[PDB]
């Protein structure tokens, strides 16, 4: 329906290795975005930032492993529900 009258901003960093990995949908789980960003962060040891409504970044590409990874942290997330949008 109607688009709600809404400002955002967000500082989103330049990207330092070959990829970055672009996680979205979390936050229709409910799972907390900065909670995620955290677990992110310490989990690959590489920068994660929230960067949209409903969107994380991460430095580098961890599309091999993370629907597993977040699979086995948030397992709500069942598997007709998370897919890698580049297969
Ligand atoms: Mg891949
Ligand atoms: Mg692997
Ligand atoms: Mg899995
Ligand atoms: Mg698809």
């Amino acid at each position: 329906k109607t688009v709600p009258q809404k400002v955002t901003i967000a500082k989103i960093p330049r990207a330092k290795k070959k990829y970055v990995t672009r996680v979205c949908g979390l936050a229709t789980f409910e799972i907390d975005l900065k909670e995620a960003q955290r677990f992110f962060a310490q989990k690959f040891s590489c920068g994660a930032s929230v960067t949209g409504e409903d969107e994380i970044i991460i430095q580098g590409d961890f599309t091999d492993d993370i629907i597993d990874v977040i699979q086995e942290k948030w397992p709500e997330v069942d598997d007709d529900s998370i897919e890698d949008l580049g297969e």
